[PDB]
């Protein structure tokens, strides 16, 4: 590997990785660079020290910067700011990619940037808006990855073309994350839980942090969880199609981790008191297990059974939670 490509894998290892590195053939570098490029865009987007005036063109034009050898950004106050400051090193390697991979990455960057710039302006209102936001920031990652798999010809064209299944992969992950991250987000001035949902419980999203609202908080939590569970049938469909082993593991691992994190957050008061995280050894076993459909399906079913037997009769979402788990299982 060249010096510039080695520096890219160094950033990958620091910002996320062996899963990406286990990818077969040309997929490995294409996904490494796709990661770093979208983490750079997100690093701009997350930076609350960048005025909306500055941020907008940065988001809209990011896809062009990939083609500008000397472009970097020196004003970030985020942790990962290295990928922006050394961006020329990443964009060099982007431009060293086969064109079929470059064009995938450029197109997704372009579309995510439009979508990100759209939401600087607003919080998520409806469940429809939550889906749109998640598509912009996560569904489009699924889409891009899927097209690399197909463009590299390690997977059937259908993987690259079925945008909804790929969308659903990114939505599951991103909703799981938003759900679990309630408090650290709240404490950082960020609101990502859809107002349409939380507003049926409390006057303000921040109210879920007060002890007196814990019952309502957990109810809302469970409703959102139940909402996230609707993506699982697509996740299963998506995973059932994958024929390359390294791609399978790449895709299955984050899904099984999200599944276990959701089950962990289900009906869990601790979501509103801190970060709920699966144990390291638990995570390691799931990663090692998630290597074929039968195994991934058993994992999904086991955690879904666990949620199912934990559903409170009085939870206002309890019949929906039961319906979706029933659908998944069958
Ligand atoms: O700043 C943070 O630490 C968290 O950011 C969240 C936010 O700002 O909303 C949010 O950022 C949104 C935009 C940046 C996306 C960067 C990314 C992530 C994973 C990748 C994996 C492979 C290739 C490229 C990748 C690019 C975020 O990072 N959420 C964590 C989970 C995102 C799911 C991405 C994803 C989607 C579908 C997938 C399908 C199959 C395999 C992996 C998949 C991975
Ligand atoms: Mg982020
Ligand atoms: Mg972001």
């Amino acid at each position: 590997l060249s010096s510039s490509l080695k520096t890219c894998y160094k950033y990958l290892n620091q910002t996320s990785a062996a899963v990406i590195q286990a990818l077969d053939g040309e997929m490995r570098n294409a996904v490494c660079i796709f990661y770093l490029v979208l983490r750079a865009l997100d690093t701009l987007e997350d930076d609350m020290t960048i005025s909306v005036e500055k941020k907008v063109p940065l988001l809209h034009n990011f896809h062009s910067f990939l083609y500008q050898p000397d472009w970097r950004f020196m004003e970030s106050k985020e942790k990962d700011r290295q990928v922006l400051e050394d961006f020329p090193t990443i964009s060099l390697e982007f431009r060293n990619l086969a064109e079929k991979y470059q064009t995938v990455i450029a197109d997704i960057c372009r579309r995510m940037g439009i979508g990100m710039a759209e939401f600087l302006d607003k919080h998520v209102t409806s469940e429809q808006e939550w889906d749109k936001y998640c598509h912009y920031v996560a569904g489009l990652v699924g889409i891009g990855l899927s097209r690399l798999f197909s463009a590299s010809e390690f997977e059937d064209p259908l993987v690259g073309e079925d945008t909804e299944r790929a969308n659903s992969m990114g939505l599951f992950l991103q909703k799981t994350n938003i759900i679990r991250d309630y408090l650290e987000d709240q404490q950082g001035g960020r609101e990502f839980w859809p107002q349409e949902v939380w507003s049926r419980y409390v006057k303000k999203l921040g109210d879920f942090a007060k002890p007196e609202n814990i019952d309502l908080a957990v109810q809302c939590l469970n409703e959102l969880i139940t909402n996230a569970l609707h993506h699982i049938p697509d996740v299963i469909t998506y995973l059932s199609r994958l024929r390359n082993q390294s791609v399978f593991n790449f895709c299955a691992i984050p899904q099984v981790m999200a599944i276990a994190t959701l089950a962990a957050c289900y009906n869990n008061q601790q979501v509103f008191k801190g970060a709920v995280k699966i144990r390291k050894g638990q995570a390691v076993t799931l990663m090692m297990d998630a290597t074929n459909m039968p195994a991934v399906k058993a994992i999904i079913y086991q955690y879904m059974e666990e949620i199912y037997h934990r559903i409170p009769d009085s939870d206002p979402s309890s019949s929906k939670t039961r319906q979706i788990i029933s659908t998944i299982r069958t």
